[PDB]
């Protein structure tokens, strides 16, 4: 994965995780 794909991956994984595990 490149800097772009990787980054967006971080936001997606973190975002999704935060949703299913906000607290």
């Amino acid at each position: 994965e490149t800097r772009e794909q990787r980054a967006i991956r971080l936001a997606r994984m973190s975002a999704y995780a935060a949703r299913r595990l906000a607290n």
